[PDB]
Order: structure tokens, then C-alpha cells, then sequence
């Protein structure tokens, strides 16, 4: 009930594996009556961990380490792991037994509807294939899990009814439908026919400082939006970033690996200082994000072209042709403390629409889908 008082249900020490150094740590965690699970560093006598319970999938495994169990949700449409070891089966069984105690305590479309065509992407926990659906002729991206990502169907109706509600967010790849198969759950999405960001940047080598503004605008755009939902997007970099038909951003939602790196060496993704350091993370690690593309784009490089060290201990140095508030703008961005950054205030996003660099921006029309793009790319068929 919500009247009472938050409880411990179940709370001990456990071996847990980092979300993004992938690295064995002795952790204490509450099992709470609402759901949270909530991990420290010592046992209390600022928590470090803090996710729900609700809704998620639990499996045992023995390999790499024996007595191991995993925590898998699904948010939004990506799987999230969180992977946890014990000192005996037992220990495990009781700890399973509590997590989904606690769980369950808080409770037509076809694959043959659709031509698949080709791969947009791959990863351990599923394909994201382009599709046309037969009947229409209008192409999508399909996200397809693999069988072991077990979901329930109030899930993935809830997902469907919630992107339905939210249909002003033009720089998202928009949901358009999800369903499950007798073994599978689908995602259709929305496919941008404009190309990839990564290639445009490749193909032209560098862009203006006017052209990676009006990129810069719309990605500032989409995150004010997500940062308002408290949705951090985490992974903002080119390789994420599309251009549509006409030329604006579309941010994409095709994650299917799993998050992270063994230790610091094997890294090229520059995560965000605070990231690294295991600190506690939020929406600023996306201004951090936006500073490393807006670098890239104004200059045609990543930062330090040793990363682990080199994104703590080193400063981003500039090419003398970036004009001051090009210079500044990434300065703000790539401040390595998230306090420091610009957009790591109270304001968020405010603080980056307000920059010296973005002056000329009418956020209005940027929002509207209004400002008219410097870049149309060519017209392809969906295929090409
Ligand atoms: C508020 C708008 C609707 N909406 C919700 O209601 C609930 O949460 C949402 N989460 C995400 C979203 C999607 C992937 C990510 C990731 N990179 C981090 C990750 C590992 O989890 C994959 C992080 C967040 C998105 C989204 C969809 C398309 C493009 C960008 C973001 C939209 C919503």
C-alpha cells in the first residue's frame, strides 16, 4: 500500500558486477516493499544502486562465476541486465525467491504481416531488420529479441497505449507498434531514409559550424524533452544519429547489446569522466555526449585522436579555426565534472538553448520541425 511505510523485505550483502566497468564488487542491498533495490557501498549504521524490481525476469547461471543470477527489464524497448553473485545456491535461492516475492506482489498484427529486407543491426539480445508491411507499402525498423527475453503482455500493452498517449517529440524514433509471437517480442519503429550521421560526417570529412548547430539544436531539442520524462538518453554519439528524408536528426532505438567494458584498456565510446570513475551518473552524461558529436562535427576528429586516462586526467584541446563560441560551447559540454558541465544546472537544457553559440536559434521552430535544414540528403529508395 501506499499509506504505509517502505519496509525492508530482504536486505544482505551481494557480489555485483559494474554497469558500465564490468567488474566484481561487494555491495550491500535493501530489497524494499515497493520494489527498489537499493545497493551501498558499506552496510549503513547516498546509496550507489537504486532500480525497481517491478517487472523483471530472473534466471540462474553458473557461468563465469558459480551461484550467479540475473536481474533482466525491459525499459522502453531495450533490455537491461543486472548480473549479481552469491557464495552458495541456497543464499541465491533465497535472494530469487524474495525479488520475485516482491515482484509479483506489486501486479491482430503477425511476422507474416511484414517483407523483411535487410539488417540495420545486431547484438546478443536480438536483430533490428528494415521491414515493409505488406498491406501498406510503409517501411519500418523491426526490433526483434531473441526467446530467452521473456516479457509479460500487460508489458508490452502498457508500452503500445504510452507511445499512443505521446503521439511534440519530432527527433525520436517513434514506437509504432509492439507484439509477441508464440517466442518473440517485436518492436516496429519508425526508419529514417536520410542516411546515417556517421556516414554524412565520413563522406564530407567536416561540417560548418552553421550545419552542426542546426544538428546541435535538434539533439539539444530531443533531450530537454527526455530530461523532462526523467529519460537520460546515455548513449548520445554519431553512430546513433540519423537523418530523416528532409534532413532533420532522428535519434535512434536500436540498442540490443549489453552495456559497458571489461576494465578501462578495452575500450572508440567516450563515456562520460563521471561514467569511468563509477560516480554517481544522470542527465548530464548526455551534454557531455553532445559535446563529443559537436566536436567531432566541427572538427572532424574525436577529442584525443590511454583513453581511460586521457578522458579523466586531460584537457580537450581545440583547432585555432573554431570560432570563440564554437570553443566555448564544447568547453561547457566537455567540463569533467557534471556540477561544472553546461546543462548539468537545475535549468538542464535551458542552459545549453541559452549559449553564446546557439544566439540565432528560434527553439520554437526548432521544435516545430521549422528551421530549414542546410543539408537534404539524396533520394534514395528505402532499400539503397
Ligand atoms: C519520453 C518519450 C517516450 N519514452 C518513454 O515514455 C519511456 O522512456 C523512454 N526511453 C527512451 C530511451 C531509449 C533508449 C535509451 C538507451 N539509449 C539507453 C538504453 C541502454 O536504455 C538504450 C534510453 C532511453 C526513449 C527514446 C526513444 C527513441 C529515441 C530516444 C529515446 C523514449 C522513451
Amino acid at each position: 500500500g501506499a499509506m504505509d511505510e517502505v519496509s525492508v523485505i530482504k536486505e544482505g550483502w551481494l557480489h555485483k558486477r559494474g554497469e558500465y566497468i564490468k567488474t566484481w564488487r561487494p555491495r550491500y542491498f535493501l530489497l524494499k516493499s515497493d520494489g527498489s533495490f537499493i545497493g551501498y557501498k558499506e552496510r549503513p549504521e547516498p546509496p550507489l544502486n537504486n532500480f525497481s524490481v517491478a517487472e523483471c525476469q530472473l534466471m540462474k547461471t553458473e557461468r563465469p562465476r558459480p551461484n550467479t543470477f540475473v536481474i533482466r527489464c525491459l525499459q522502453w524497448t531495450t533490455v537491461i541486465e543486472r548480473t549479481f553473485h552469491v557464495d552458495s545456491p541456497d543464499e541465491r535461492e533465497e535472494w530469487m525467491r524474495a525479488i520475485q516475492m516482491v515482484a509479483n506482489s506489486l501486479k491482430k498484427v503477425t511476422m507474416n504481416d511484414f517483407d523483411y529486407l535487410k539488417l540495420l543491426g545486431k547484438g546478443t539480445f536480438g536483430k533490428v531488420i528494415l521491414v515493409r508491411e505488406k498491406a501498406t507499402g510503409r517501411y519500418y525498423a523491426m526490433k526483434i529479441l531473441r526467446k530467452e527475453v521473456i516479457i509479460a503482455k500487460d508489458e508490452v500493452a502498457h508500452t503500445v497505449t504510452e507511445s499512443r498517449v505521446l503521439q511534440r517529440h519530432p527527433f525520436l524514433t517513434a514506437l509504432k507498434y509492439a507484439f509477441q509471437t508464440h517466442d518473440r517480442l517485436c518492436f516496429v519503429m519508425e526508419y529514417a531514409n536520410g542516411g546515417e550521421l556517421f556516414f554524412h560526417l565520413s563522406r564530407e570529412r567536416v561540417f560548418t559550424e552553421e550545419r552542426a548547430r542546426f544538428y546541435g539544436a535538434e539533439i539539444v531539442s530531443a533531450l530537454e524533452y527526455l530530461h523532462s520524462r526523467d529519460v537520460v538518453y546515455r548513449d548520445i554519439k554519431l553512430e546513433n544519429l540519423m537523418l530523416d528524408k528532409d534532413g532533420h536528426i532522428k535519434i535512434t532505438d536500436f540498442g540490443l547489446c549489453k552495456e559497458g567494458i571489461s576494465d578501462g584498456a578495452t575500450m572508440p565510446e567516450y563515456l562520460a569522466p563521471e561514467v569511468l570513475e563509477d560516480n554517481d551518473y544522470g542527465r548530464a552524461v548526455d551534454w557531455w555526449g553532445l559535446g563529443v558529436v559537436m566536436y567531432e562535427m566541427m572538427c572532424g576528429r574525436l577529442p584525443f585522436y590511454r583513453l581511460f586516462e586521457l578522458i579523466l586526467m586531460e584537457e580537450i584541446r581545440f583547432p585555432r579555426t573554431l570560432s570563440p563560441e564554437a570553443k566555448s560551447l564544447l568547453a561547457g559540454l566537455l567540463k569533467k565534472d557534471p556540477k561544472q558541465r553546461l546543462g548539468g544546472g537545475p535549468s538542464d537544457a535551458k542552459e545549453v538553448m541559452e549559449h553564446r553559440f546557439f544566439l540565432s536559434i528560434n527553439w520554437q521552430d526548432v521544435v516545430q520541425k521549422k528551421l530549414l535544414p542546410p543539408f537534404k540528403p539524396q533520394v534514395t529508395s528505402e532499400v539503397d
